[PDB]
């Protein structure tokens, strides 16, 4: 029975075993089936199966009718004393076991026997591993060629994950489509940093390798760059997108080491946003460099053991604070990019506030769960890639915008606490030396900042060359006790004194603008 | 039926007790199965053998058609009274006990009989044991013969656990492999340290017994060490090598008391790598020791108490950032070598500058996918093995590299702050006597170095200790209440005053070297 059953309907199961040592089934869904929302045309994971179980008992009774008739019909023909003896007993075995198919317990055990042969190795595994192919509300979408291909039909890819938003081709005429790219156009005014930010945000359809960059832009306490961190994570989904925490981001004693499911989080995802947090954070290489490079990375499942799991999410984090940063590696400052919003709504924007407009409070919130909205949203973003792709390669790096890279460039030259002693104490006023081994040095810039800015634990060790990395060398040799003693300074407390010693687009921005844009 | 499946096909399949008491099912595979890809020509591990229900439901029905073909035959002869009786009765019971077999319940028992037919005493314990075979994904590879020998047809050995990159031979003229030799040529100049570090790193593909060492080398931001180490480290399998967190270093409070999980690793595992962390790391004997020697400890294992320590991988660590080592023990610093990294990329490279060069972002971001990289890498790392057998017969220790061992014993010089305090605050200024005892010298030292570099508590008796071993000794006396009160000095205070082969450079270096 097993056997015949794979024959009749081999095509449309598969059996493997997970990672916990037990067999699953899954079922092809067809159009006219009961079935969940936009789950057509792709595997479903079924616990049991119970159309299986049902069509076992359906269906094969035609064919042990035909079997019946059959055995009737030659029973008809006369023949020698075989039909007196063979064909009345195989008639009434036949009989006997027809009602068989029936029963409970040859039912589970015909699953069971078939459950090897519709068995399919390197299944589980193979399941959603194409970064190239998206499951859609009506199909799944290929974005391997340019223009993107939506199959609504069979294929032989193992996609299994998907999104409830339907897909159709990018339609600046429909009035959604007209709304959400004039919202995007007043949410952000610089025409450059639009196409910029747009052009990230495309990457999160993206499941593969990505380059390794982070975005941290500050905005103003109301740019309204939630609303569309929502918007993206409502249109990607649950099962590509998902909401962090920023504790994970600022490293605390914890380590990966330490149990955790907040970090099982991005297995899978192409998308993941930090809010706004309460105050400005510090942070530096806590988890951040692991956290932005895409080599693997592994998996504590909280006290489970360790596995290792690629990380392929695009990032966001943008808040109305600053972020403290305490470094100088060129290396880490590399995979970082900035950019501070100007505009700042107001419920009463007079005229002479260009830079700030009035405030839809139904826009934050509203028609985010109007589905039709929804669907065009996605529209854009498949426009938005498929440019990007035909553009740059597929490089995010090689974009030209000149607005980005600048204030980033002019962030880096703050949240550097060095250039502030050097040029606040000992820049300008050269005329005295009186330094110990720098350690007083060391402890006068350790209080100064600890009064100044924030306090932490302090070593000095790390300090010893850090003088050596800015202009503060230039007098420093060693006494015949070495110490690299300072030739020339002056520590500086209270007042004391100062002794001696582009282009707007012209009716449509979407459109990129030619090569140099 | 058990017994003729066992006798008929037992040679594919064998079953052991694992440490939970649940008997395991291995399967030997073979070309023309289906598979996984890059597991043939070894064992994999079965949770339920499919192939053997299949092959009873199949082959043994086709041994029961002989059968009644044979019963038939016998009947067909002629014979006195025994064939109205015994030969109807018994093609009936068998005709009967035919469709038998084709229930799921029986083959479920005949199943669990031929779990003890087919059980082979010594098999999980025994596997990958062995350290000069190593899993591939065209077979296994044999290394304790040279050349570097592949089989790819049967074999006994028992093993299970491979890595997913097939092997070739190592041809110098591919284009990975000399574009692999270019990187490896530029990254690191020195001939002598660049044969140092390709040998120590071969290693990482055995498994037995290794030299008890400890590998760190600095530098510049980008000295491309964690484009090689990530290499080395997915290109030998995840099966062999693992990433260790620095957490493991620097004990502190729990050490090896409270629940530690991360010592479980390096079971098995052929290499073991130290990742760039945010700062410089403090760290002495915490749990270091018990890393270094090759030797059995003991520590927690997840959720339990301990089975066995026997760690036989590679260890590298590198950084950005000098880590604190504060012991004068001749034995801890015996086991350590050190090393400099004096190459710093730049994406503006001056002619001015020989000692560094153009980055290359997908030198790092790609090129890692490629299985060709891969291949070349195996076959680099094999030749790399073979020189080392070949040349001084294993002995890491015995190899010459005149930079090496040098910056190390320079590195030893400094990271001393016993000496610093000594030829900073107290030599050079002998012409006085202000001593109270050892402890104000202590003191004075302590919260020296506590301002000096970084904070810590300190046991008095190693303080006053260490003062016979060292050079300020010279003029030290007691006095009758003994205390051993320095005999004069000046405890100084504020600042004060006294009052290269062309080509084939990868195949060898000179015995002098
Ligand atoms: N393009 C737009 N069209 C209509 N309303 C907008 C637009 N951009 C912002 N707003 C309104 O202004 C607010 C954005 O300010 P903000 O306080 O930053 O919101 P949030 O932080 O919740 O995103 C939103 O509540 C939204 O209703
Ligand atoms: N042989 C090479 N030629 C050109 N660029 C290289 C080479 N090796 C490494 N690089 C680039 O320079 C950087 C080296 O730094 P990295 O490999 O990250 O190690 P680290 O940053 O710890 O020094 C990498 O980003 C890599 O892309
Ligand atoms: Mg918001
Ligand atoms: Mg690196």
């Amino acid at each position: 029975i097993a056997k015949v059953i794979y024959a009749m309907m081999g095509n449309k199961f598969v059996v493997d075993v997970d990672s916990n040592g037990k067999y699953v089934w899954f079922e092809f869904v067809l159009p006219g089936q009961p079935m969940n929302q936009g789950e057509i045309w792709k595997w479903r994971k079924e616990v049991n199966p119970d159309e299986l179980h049902i069509y076992i008992s359906e269906n094969f009774s035609r064919v042990m009718d035909r079997i019946t008739e059959h055995i009737k019909y030659h029973l008809s023909q006369p023949h020698e004393s075989n039909i007196l003896n063979y064909y009345k007993k195989l008639l009434k075995a036949f009989e006997r076991s027809k009602s068989k198919i029936f029963n409970d317990s040859f039912k589970k055990g015909v699953i069971r026997q078939a459950e090897f042969l519709f068995r399919q190795r390197s299944f589980i595994q193979t399941l959603d591993t194409n970064p190239h192919l998206l499951g859609v509300g009506n199909g799944v979408l290929s974005i391997e060629t340019i223009p993107a291909k939506l199959i609504n039909h069979f294929h032989e890819h193992p996609i299994h994950q998907y999104t409830h938003i339907c897909y159709v081709p990018f339609n600046p005429e429909n009035p959604w489509t007209k709304l959400l790219l004039n919202a995007l156009q007043d949410i952000i005014p610089e025409l450059d940093a639009r196409l910029w930010i747009m052009f990230y945000l495309s990457t999160a359809i993206f499941r593969g390798l990505k380059e390794a960059l982070m975005l941290l832009w500050l905005g103003g306490g109301c740019n309204g760059k939630t609303f569309l961190m929502r918007l993206v994570a409502m249109v990607l989904g649950d099962h590509y997108a998902s909401k962090l925490n920023i504790s994970l981001l600022t490293s605390c004693r914890e380590t990966a080491e330490k149990p955790n499911s907040a970090f099982m989080r991005l297995k899978g995802r192409g998308y993941g946003y930090f809010e706004e947090t309460n105050k400005s954070e510090v942070l530096n290489t806590s988890r951040l460099k692991e956290m932005v490079n895409p080599g693997d990375v592994t998996a504590r499942e909280l006290n489970q053991k360790q596995e290792s799991f690629q990380m392929t999410a695009t990032m966001v984090a943008a808040s109305n604070y600053n972020f403290i940063i305490d470094t100088t590696d060129h290396g880490t400052w590399r995979r970082l990019r900035h950019y501070r919003s100007k505009v700042k709504f107001c419920h009463n924007p007079d005229p002479s506030n260009p830079y700030e407009k009035k405030e839809d409070p139904r826009f934050i919130h509203e028609y985010i769960m109007d589905p039709d909205c929804q669907n065009a949203f996605f529209s854009i973003l498949v426009y938005f890639w498929e440019k990007l792709q035909k553009e740059y390669n597929g490089q995010i790096k090689k974009v030209f915008c000149p607005t980005i890279e600048s204030e980033t460039e002019a962030y880096r030259k703050s949240q550097d606490t060095l250039h502030r002693f050097i040029t606040e104490r000992v820049v300008e006023s050269p005329s005295a030396e009186t330094v110990y081994n720098l350690s007083e040095v060391v402890t006068a810039y350790a209080e100064w900042y600890n009064t100044n800015i924030n306090v932490k634990r302090h070593i000095a060790l790390e300090l010893s060359q850090e003088l050596e990395n800015s202009v503060l060398e230039k007098y420093l040799q060693w006494s015949p006790n070495k110490t690299r003693i300072l030739k020339g300074c002056r520590i500086l407390h209270k007042f004391e004194t100062l002794q001696p010693g582009i282009c707007e687009p012209k009716n449509k921005w979407w459109e990129w603008s030619p090569n140099p844009s």
